[PDB]
């Protein structure tokens, strides 16, 4: 084979990911991934090869596609979840957050501008280069609920604001170094959320969902500076807009890039 697997670096419902040697391209480490045995896959692959034509610095580069189906990416040495583990005390520098957040919002904005929703944005998909660059992975191709948007939990909409709620949970985890909303089910996840952001208005609750608003009793909207520590006045306003219950009122990645927090 053109690539030689050396170690497993990821497993799940997306497929099995391997660290491999690019035997033909200088022995560089690459990320292999195999998908199962269709025409909807033809669709999602052409999109992946189309976004590659742009070669965005905040998305993992696609080196090859083979034939059930093998996907070769640029190997980046570690992910966000092992970066936050190994980072020294007392945490991530305040500007290292601001920079990584901007790279995150740029990759998401690139993905959203081309009408691609990540749908599972979490630290395990966020990768950090040895240089410190944020490169997104595991998208454009079809369990932890800790980063699901409220509208995915309620099962109503699954649009681009879904990824911006996750950005809020990652934003707060870059000050906590621990997940903000950590639930054991979708009904518990939505509860741990509303316990902090507050019970929204009756018109903010989507319709035809099985879970009614009156199901929860999270009486107050709590101040976010209690659950997240060390966030500035701007880091609060930006984080509050990502963690907005109504996806229509929630901030977009394009509007988040042009926010006072990134000056
Ligand atoms: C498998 C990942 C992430 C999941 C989601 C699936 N997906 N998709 C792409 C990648 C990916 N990952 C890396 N590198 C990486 C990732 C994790 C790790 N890990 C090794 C095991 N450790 C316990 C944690 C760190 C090491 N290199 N480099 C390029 C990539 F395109 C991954």
């Amino acid at each position: 084979q053109q690539y030689e697997c050396v170690a497993e670096i990821g497993e799940g419902a997306y497929g099995k990911v391997f660290k491999a040697r690019d035997l033909k391209n200088g022995g560089r480490f690459v990320a292999l991934k195999r998908v199962r045995v269709p025409l909807s896959t033809i669709r999602e692959v052409a999109v992946l090869r189309h976004l590659e034509t742009f070669e965005h610095p905040n998305v993992v580069r696609l080196f090859d596609v083979c034939t059930k189906l093998t996907l070769v990416f640029e190997h980046v040495d570690q992910d966000l979840t092992t970066y936050l583990d190994k980072v020294p005390e007392p945490g991530v520098p305040t500007e290292t957050i601001k920079d990584m957040m901007f790279q995150l919002l740029r990759g998401l904005d690139f993905l959203h501008s081309h009408r691609v929703v990540h749908r599972d944005l979490k630290p395990q998909n966020i990768l950090v280069t040895s240089s410190g660059q944020i490169k997104l992975a595991d998208f454009g191709l079809a369990v932890t609920l800790w980063y699901r948007a409220p509208e995915v939990l309620l099962q109503s909409s699954y649009a681009t604001p879904v990824d911006l709620w996750s950005v809020g949970c990652i934003f707060a985890e870059m000050f906590r170094r621990k997940p903000l909303f950590r639930g054991s089910s979708d009904v518990d996840q939505l509860g741990k959320i509303l316990d902090v952001i507050g019970l929204p208005g009756e018109e903010d609750w989507p319709r035809d969902v099985a879970l009614p608003r009156q199901a929860f009793h999270s009486k107050s909207a709590q101040p976010i500076e209690k659950f997240v520590t060390d966030i500035d006045e701007l880091g609060k306003d930006l984080l509050l807009k990502c963690l907005t219950f109504n996806p229509a009122k929630r901030i977009s990645a394009y509007s988040a890039l042009s926010h006072p927090y990134f000056q």
